[PDB]
């Protein structure tokens, strides 16, 4: 019917992940790079090109039917939105840090100079705790906020570590927040389940590999239990075998392949997946 | 038998596609990127590199048995050349232009000074509609001849568009041509078709994904109009569902997808294939 | 005496070149492009890196003493400082602009909503013309932000002018700011003033050229009004002709040389130069 | 059990290809590009990084399990070392060679001033010819040892062969050995087993193509013999047809398809596959 | 007074020196990479880019002031047009060529099918030695003419002269034409003689040095002789030396320095410049 | 007379500096950067292209009149050869290095296992101090054989430090070697110093700027102590002033120009300079 709005980031390291998932997802593209705004005309949808911070916002006030942007950053954001897909890329762990040398613990925060980017996720954290600290907001690069003299620990994306370690900097505590870029919705149906299945389909596509084995049926529970699919597994035959077929993650394939080769699997093989409408 | 003759362009946007289709195909590649020459003795071709425009003319007169050129270049060239196979890559549309603001029709054309950089594909356009005009011939960046002061309108090769617009110019009519690259043979015959085949087995490869899903027997009807496939749909059970396997165009999957989701089909999977021998 | 605080921006369009600038000054670069703080014990400096917004913050509030950054942020942060030096690069306009059509004046402006990055800023200037309007915050990307329906004209950062004209926008009015990088302070004196002095050397031989003449005595009049110099001009002979030294500006050099050619100046050699101390 | 010692080299050639196939078989990559040695603690084994000559020797001591460096280094390294696998990359021919004009064969080698970076090698390879002769070691660049005037023929690694030919040389004899990189072991078992499968996995994933085919009954015998698979053929049906499959070799994929079409085999389809556990 | 009218190659290797040689002018650059025009309203010049072989024609015709294109290919043209500047990039040397075994001579080309991209060029070059033959036309790539079968011998572009030895070719006869880009009028006075001057202070910056010496007045005649100078050598003292100043060529400085190291010149300093007005 | 015979390295850190101080300083490149030799038949001097070991040898031995490669390599090759000129690049320091923790010295060297890739270097600076240990000889990467439990503490190439700090090293003693790129002699002379002094004009074109300044006749004193000049400082005056002219390292130029700046130095300009033969 009308059509869907949605926003995508501009620039940055969640850019050109989340085009490329447009783009396999039947999207019409940009016609030019510094464009900041595409139609699709044939799936009736467009396209608005934006920082992340204000996606999340513009979904919430409902100027924006979907935004793609990281789950931290509508953590921090407060705004009206439920996450309703989880998109696979810039990934990230949320970190209190502070300085080698004391063990660190959550209790240590009290009463603190706290630096961050995100003080609203951090305030919100500390009430969970109850500490009551003093937080400091910056634009970014908070780690040397502590070299800077500015700040006694800090709260911040990590990805590698290298950055707090390079800073003498040490992560304490569980991760505030686990983020990934993530497709958003304010908390024309039947449009907006389409466009979501179409998205699903490429980041399924990304995420599992097809495996496909001969198994004893003296050992299929063991098999099943290990790969259970994304949908129930295609079971066939072939005197006492069986052979399978389920789509598993691509990051645990050669485990995966492992155990099923420890329990008497064979001519087990993996191979490549683009799409799903499961 | 005799060894195959077979001319490549040299340089530019129709090369490095084309020199992989035939990397692809399983064909001996060049030793030093600045070779004009390639014989590949276990497949029995000799392949030369050429500028496109010459491509044309020597498959025309016979000192080439097949070329790989723009089919806008053939249809300028008036060589006694027939296209044996469409490449997919190469793509552009010939169209007519003139500067914006007034409402262009084919009929305006008429005693009007038109540049191109091929001539005798626009003379015979103008002849099938009767219009007599003066056309001016350049050897490329047609595109500024109207605000040069020679010419009144053009027809050119448009891509995108940008171009036009960025000079204030409006395309009109339908196109005169369709462009894409392709493998001509002049208007030893085993080798030929055995060329032919490694060749579009590749092309097949590149535009077609194979699909897999289940439909209910009550929608066979509707899903093989969805999926007619390249070759014959496999269709195979199991209580009242069927098992379907379809190449389809690459193109158009998530739409062809949403409307097999649409009439009940479940488990649909896309996947990439390598080559075809049908 | 103490070792001084100087902060530079960690990444984006204003750290190359500030950080070639201070390389050049001979300070001590970063030894892992990953480091947000250098120490350069020999000249006595400490660098900090961080995200250019901040930057005018923390000088402002005396944990740096030098800061580069951009002016219109400057001009919009309201913090305590003083600009010490231009640096020559990150040249911007920043600019009201709206829908192209109507004729646009900034009377127009009047209970407007406007977008901008940059909000104190436009509502200084506001305040100066006596214009009362609604300013809305963005994080950037905001000449979209009239497409997207939050609001009827902005106020941005322009360098081209290809992102307005591509979104069919019109700059209007005189730029609010005219923006280029530059060397700030809080509003150990000889070592602040040396700091200075270094970073100007290789702004004024990035900026400008050595121009070498032989002008008629005649003409020496009009001649040091087209070359004033940074420096007093040298000027010595020689029958009634005399040699001249002088610093032009790079940008105006072409046009200078052909004045000079017209009032009868003779064997004008232009050459680069690396460094001042003036 | 005790974690497993694995080398692969830190630089060159065999270095990216070798940390490829590592990551595809799920092993922990590298923190920081400039380390020497990262450890796995999920999989259980310590990854160091060396020169290539080393990681034959180490293997052979016992300091390392298992090692990935080039063959031609192994057979030159003389270390108590067995190659446990193949790898598909870095391949190369290790070939006598002279200047252009006379015709060479391996008796003209007898009293002559051999240049090689391989010399154990060599003496080798002279022993089994009962061939005297005096070789020179080089550290590399063997090739201009004749215009330098310090050998009259060369040992020496040659790939595409335009070294030799540009330098006015042709290679001569049988090769002495034909390399590519492979996994070493010495010559805690399921543990290296486990890896060697992991390793093999990915090779096999490299390797090989899927291919379904139709097939005659009639033809059956003849299209076995032209795909006998890495495992064996799946065979099924369907009048008096059958459908095949079988992984085949990438390299000679497009005649094994014409050959399959030539005996009436029909729908054949090539597609990738990504890990194998046979 | 009316604007000037000035073409440069809108591609291709005359395209980048020639924008690079108009922007260090002063003259203003494109605004987009994909504009064929552009607008200098400060220096009154508007300048297209096209295809090097219309750029002739266009300037012969009078549609354009000036031109920047290949003097091999105005020798091509016969337009009516005039080299006024030599550009110092793009050099090349236009040679027959024949395959290697037999000597080959100019008169060898009598009755010969010889292939070129240059036609009328090669046509009124043998008309001065009395030569009939018949030339064939190609568009480029012409070395592989031969090798093709369609001809006897060649004309053509020969840089380096790498592709002719890898096509088994040999270069004859002196050259036909030596080219390099130039700078070209019809065969408004004051304006164009302007953009002359800028052009060719930019070109004396690429291809001379100034030198800087002092000498012997015992060896002052020789000095003058090895080191003439773009103008008049400034001379001046001091017992019985003298100090030198004067440009020289970039290709020849060190072979130029070494002999008036050789004739007593000492403190023999080589420098840069960017820019004359002679 | 007879040609000059001189080796650079082929491939590596080394090598596309000493290629481009060859070009500088006007010889011939090479024609295809495959080659391994060229020769110049204008300057008649042969070029070979070598692995940067085999240089020092071959120059010791008499098959070559000059090389260029590392100090340390020169060091540790033990050939008959005298360093002629040091090149400006490729500098690096040889250090002793251990695992953090302990205070590390000379003397705890006895008794160890030492790794290097520089036995003879390190054999005889352990013969200086009178200290007895095992010295083991890797070919590189030698800074993991402490982590690999093959030596105690290593003897390596050391630049910034990094590989050192990321592998829990700490460099001790004083660098047995401090290396750059030199140009060797064996330890047609006319010729020979020619070549040299070209070399060298380069080297000194790259690594001095020229300082122009008026400094006052109180203070020429300190100011020539502060500016000695590769060459004596040209001195001439102009009331009490004097103005000066002195080439200075690169590497100080802003140190050495804010010290003349405080002794009342004053138009204080350094510019670049190409080529000196002095
Ligand atoms: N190592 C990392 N450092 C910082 N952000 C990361 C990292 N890895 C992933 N991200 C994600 O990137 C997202 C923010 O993207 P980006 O940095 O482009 O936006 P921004 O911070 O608003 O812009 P800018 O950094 O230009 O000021 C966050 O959701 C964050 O979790
Ligand atoms: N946007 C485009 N502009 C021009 N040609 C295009 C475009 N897109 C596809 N093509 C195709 O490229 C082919 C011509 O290739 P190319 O431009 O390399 O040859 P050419 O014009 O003879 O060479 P050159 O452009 O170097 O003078 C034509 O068949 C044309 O349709
Ligand atoms: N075309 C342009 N667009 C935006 N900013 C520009 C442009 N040209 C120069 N600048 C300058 O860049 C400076 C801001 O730099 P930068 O964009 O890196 O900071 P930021 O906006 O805080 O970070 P980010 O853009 O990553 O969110 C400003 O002073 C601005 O004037
Ligand atoms: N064209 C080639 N030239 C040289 N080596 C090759 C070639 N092709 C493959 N190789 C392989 O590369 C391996 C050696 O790798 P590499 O050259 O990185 O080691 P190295 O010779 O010890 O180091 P370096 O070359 O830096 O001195 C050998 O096994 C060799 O067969
Ligand atoms: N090695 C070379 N090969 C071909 N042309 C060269 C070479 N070196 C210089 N040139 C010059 O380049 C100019 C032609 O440029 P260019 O090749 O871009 O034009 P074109 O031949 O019309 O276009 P295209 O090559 O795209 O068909 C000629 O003046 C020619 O002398
Ligand atoms: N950080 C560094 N690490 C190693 N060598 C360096 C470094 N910096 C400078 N060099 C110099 O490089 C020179 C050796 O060059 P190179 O590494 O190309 O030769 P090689 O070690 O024989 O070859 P390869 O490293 O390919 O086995 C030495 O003189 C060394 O001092
Ligand atoms: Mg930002
Ligand atoms: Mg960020
Ligand atoms: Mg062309
Ligand atoms: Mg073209
Ligand atoms: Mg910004
Ligand atoms: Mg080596
Ligand atoms: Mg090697
Ligand atoms: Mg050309
Ligand atoms: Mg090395």
């Amino acid at each position: 019917g009308a059509m869907l709005r949605v926003a995508v980031p501009n620039k940055g390291a969640l850019s050109e992940p989340a085009t490329e998932i447009l783009a396999e997802a039947g999207y019409r593209r940009r016609t030019d790079s510094k464009d900041l705004t595409v139609i699709d005309p044939v799936n009736n949808v467009e396209f608005f090109f934006l920082r992340p911070k204000d996606i999340a916002i513009y979904v919430g006030s409902g100027e924006l039917d979907f935004g793609i942007t990281g789950r931290d950053l509508v953590c921090d954001s407060g705004a009206q939105v439920r996450e309703r897909l989880a998109l696979g890329f810039g990934s990230s762990s949320f970190r209190y840090a502070a300085p080698a040398g004391r063990n660190w613990t959550t209790a240590d925060l009290a009463g603190m100079r706290i630096a961050t980017a995100y003080p609203n996720l951090v305030r919100k954290d500390l009430a969970t705790k109850g500490i009551e600290a003093t937080v400091i907001r910056l634009d970014g690069a908070v780690e040397i906020s502590v070299q800077l003299g500015v700040a006694d620990a800090i709260a911040d994306v990590v990805g590698s570590g290298r950055t707090l370690s390079q800073h003498d900097l040490v992560a304490f505590g569980e991760p505030l927040c686990d983020s990934e870029a993530v497709l958003i919705e304010r908390a024309q149906t039947e449009a907006r389940d389409q466009l979501v299945a179409r998205v699903q389909g490429v980041v399924f596509g990304q995420q599992y590999l097809m495996l496909d084995y001969d198994c004893p049926r003296s050992a299929l529970k063991k098999a099943t239990a290990i790969t259970p699919g994304l949908e129930s597994p295609t079971i066939a035959p072939d005197p006492d075998w069986v052979a399978i077929r389920a789509l598993v993650p691509r990051r645990d394939v050669n485990g995966i392949m492992d155990e099923l080769a420890a329990i008497g699997a064979k001519a087990i093989l993996a191979s490549d997946i683009r799409f799903c409408r499961f």
